[PDB]
């Protein structure tokens, strides 16, 4: 209750401060700049009133912060701005329309502004995003993946290797455009064998390093209760063999692979002279029937998830299906332990009864999106950036049906002791705080803390290390995160938008969570996140149709809540935001999309041409032949 959500902002608050004495503290410490600076690392910049970086952060304009750190990141970082200023007029607006009969048409109207100012504002930002993307991939250097594509579902020909099958294909369709083609390999066993021989050579150098220090006893094998099947105290005959072994496995790995027929999948890489040919080519349904030589465009060299690749185009359709259905029972699954969490939502003592529910709530939730990750795994995107976006979908999915309409049904039903679930709906809005101000603003003052890479780093240096320059590749301070960043705040939306009619207090912490949220993802992106691959920020259309779609089902709900008053007649009214709502996304869809999903090919025409000015004598054919052609062995 009110004092429980005192004391637990509180202590949330206090923590919080804490993370940032501790952050400022380490961050000064001089034997680990190697850590909190990645960047001007990974870029070549360095080498080798206590709060004061806080506004530092927010210099090194937008234009300039792309060219440092790159376009996805920016409107990431944008995405907070852009919560922020939908959420503040609201939450004034709410805030002095707090009258505690009229209030039905009352929250009618101003639900009603705040959905049209909602769409306004979305409009706007989305034609100011679409914009800058233009601008960016005008002023785009050159990659591999702007003149070659992705081809898939060849169809078979005993005779005819694929490759004599696409160049007669190509050839015949598109005379005087073709470059080179490649053909996909379908040796994922041997990258596994290569990720073993990486991890048996880190341990091997962990036992020399260690036996050089002092001869020792290892029984222990990756498991200690179930360790080495004796003594084996030595053991490091035992990674010679072992080294002895996959040399030879690999060795003959190479000899068979070299000569399988097997090897090649009805999929290959084509490149094209110009980036128009790419377009009118492999943009467009190729050939007269649809079901051969499927292609789209191709993914980043350092994108390519060759471990997907070997996944026969038949099935995927049929792992599809099975993964959406297991999806469907784990989270029937996981609704249980949610329900405890809430059930634990039932003087002084009460302080943990309004705290605890939150952190155990996210330790439970820790976990899932690595699920998701290796359930997009068995997906089949064939790239990361791709993988991203299905597994922020499906953790979207997730949060939506279980955080939010399962914690409220089990808060009703421990409540209740059929026309009492309006007035139970606004009082879960405590549980909702507490959740958001740990879950936020203590994680996010902690994950500024980068404890797991800094702690990694350290052992690594002072336990694993064994000569210098590999520091530099030691640091993966990994991604932005957006399978973990898009959905938290989509969550949050979700939120502000179904109580901002019904409860305003909501509002203002989470207008704390953007602002704190938005200055430390800022110096983070600033300092550290070396992103990992480049799109071109592909994925705002979804972070729309799933602001779109929580606004719908915002407005609905609110419709929902008006049933205490049986029959307002103003529902024709709630009937309306609905279609509206809808016909505004088809609009924006139809008449901006194309400038995200399609690549202009006036543009194609500009750059190309723009591109043979400046460079008519490029050998552009030998630097793409060896593009896209192998991970390990070249």
């Amino acid at each position: 209750t009110l004092q429980d959500i005192g004391v637990s902002a509180g202590i949330n608050i206090l923590s919080a401060f804490v993370f940032f004495i501790i952050f400022a503290v380490l961050r000064l410490q001089p034997f680990n700049d190697r850590v909190y600076f990645s960047k001007w690392y990974l870029k070549g910049l360095r080498s080798s009133k206590f709060l004061n970086w806080m506004p530092e952060a927010l210099k090194m304009p937008e234009p300039e912060l792309i060219d440092h750190a790159g376009l996805d990141s920016v409107v990431y970082l944008r995405i907070y701005w852009l919560g922020l200023k939908i959420f503040t007029p609201i939450a004034v607006l709410a805030w002095a329309v707090l009258v505690p009969s009229m209030r039905f048409w009352t929250h009618i109207v101003m639900a009603y502004a705040f959905t049209i100012w909602t769409c306004y504002v979305l409009m706007k930002e989305y034609e100011t995003i679409a914009n800058m993307r233009l601008q960016f991939v005008a002023s785009e250097a050159r990659r591999p993946d702007q003149f070659t594509v992705l081809v898939r579902n060849v169809p078979p020909d005993a005779d005819e290797s694929v490759s004599e099958l696409v160049e007669h294909f190509f050839l015949v369709n598109h005379p005087d455009h073709y470059l080179t083609h490649q053909v996909v390999c379908n040796a994922n066993k041997l990258a596994d064998l290569v990720k073993k021989k990486k991890k048996l050579q880190n341990w091997l150098d962990y036992y020399q390093l260690k036996y050089a220090r002092n001869n020792s006893q290892r029984i222990m094998v990756k498991l200690g209760f179930l360790g080495l099947w004796g003594q084996k105290v030595d053991a490091i005959e035992h990674y010679i063999a072992e080294i002895d072994k996959i040399s030879k496995e690999i060795s003959k790995e190479r000899e068979e692979v070299v000569n399988d027929p097997k090897a090649i999948m009805p999929a290959a890489f084509v490149s094209f002279k110009t980036r128009w040919a790419a377009a009118w080519c492999a943009q467009t349904q190729q050939t007269r029937n649809p079901t051969q030589w499927l292609t789209e465009w191709a993914p980043e060299p350092r994108d390519v998830f060759w471990s997907n690749l070997a996944i026969p185009y038949v099935s995927l359709t049929v792992r599809r299906l099975i993964m959406h259905v297991a999806f469907f029972f784990l989270t029937f699954f996981f609704i249980v332990p949610i329900a405890f969490v809430q059930s634990l939502a039932t003087f002084m003592k009460s302080v943990i009864q309004g705290f605890l529910p939150g952190i155990a709530l996210k330790l439970f939730l820790a976990f899932l999106p690595s699920i998701l990750m290796i359930m997009s795994k068995f997906e089949g995107f064939t790239s990361i950036s791709s993988l991203e976006r299905r597994a922020a979908f499906r953790y979207y999915i997730f949060n939506l049906v279980n955080v939010f309409l399962a914690s409220v049904i089990a808060g009703a039903a421990f409540e209740q002791l059929p026309k009492t679930i309006g007035v139970a709906i606004p009082m879960k809005a405590t549980f909702f705080i507490t959740y958001i101000m740990v879950d936020g603003w203590a994680g996010v003052a902690g994950e500024i803390l980068m404890l797991k890479p800094l702690i990694m780093f350290h052992l690594k240096n002072a336990f694993l290390v064994k000569t210098d320059k590999d520091r530099e590749e030691a640091m993966d301070p990994g991604s932005i995160g957006f399978n973990t960043g898009e959905p938290r705040i989509q969550l949050y939306f979700l939120l502000g938008l179904v109580y901002a009619p019904v409860t305003p207090m909501l509002l203002p912490f989470i207008l704390v969570f953007f602002a704190l949220a938005y200055i430390v993802y800022r110096h983070q992106i600033i300092n550290v996140y070396n992103q990992e691959y480049e799109s071109a920020a592909a994925f705002w259309p979804d972070v729309h149709g799933r602001v779109i779609a929580a606004l719908v089902i915002s407005q609905l709900l609110l419709m929902g809540l008006l049933g205490t008053k049986h029959a307002a007649l103003a529902a024709p009214f709630l009937i309306a935001l609905p279609v509206l709502t809808i016909g505004f996304h088809h609009f924006c869809k139809g008449r901006y999309e194309p400038a995200f999903i399609r690549y202009p090919l006036q543009e194609a025409m500009m750059k190309d041409t723009l591109e043979t000015a400046r460079e008519p004598n490029l050998n552009l054919k030998g630097y793409l032949q060896n593009a896209y052609v192998h991970p390990v062995f070249k």
